[PDB]
């Protein structure tokens, strides 16, 4: 469209979307359940198709770190593998497991973590 880049706005409502992005636990599969808002990404993402884009994955504390660390990588690269086939230029995306290393929220209970486990899909 007529902006090079999403707004404010349209970068939080992508988040919105990219937090609904599940996975089971200890598992880096892309779920079906996630394929419509993936979908839905595809669509924000072809209307700034000279706009770059990280795809962050994100895990709560629990669990050894470098476990977290792999997990989320590969969480996350997944995410772009599925992006690239649904018609992303391959050159606009990167992916970057973070593990536990930036929460948003506090790990001593279910409500924080939950926030925590995240996908995040971030304007480079």
């Amino acid at each position: 469209g007529s902006e090079f880049e999403p707004d404010e706005k349209e970068q939080k409502q992508l988040n919105q979307y990219a937090k609904t992005i599940l996975f089971d636990t200890g598992k880096a599969t892309i779920k079906f359940q996630s394929a419509e808002v993936l979908n839905q990404i595809i669509n924000v993402l072809k209307k700034y198709p000279n706009s770059r884009f990280r795809i962050e994955g994100h895990t709560d504390s629990t669990g050894k770190k470098a476990k977290n660390m792999i997990l989320s990588q590969n969480r996350a690269d997944a995410v772009k593998v599925y992006l690239i086939q649904g018609g992303i230029d391959a050159g606009r995306l990167e992916s970057q497991g973070f593990g536990p290393e930036k929460p948003i929220a506090s790990n001593k209970n279910k409500k924080g973590r939950e926030l925590n486990r995240r996908v995040e899909i971030n304007l480079i």
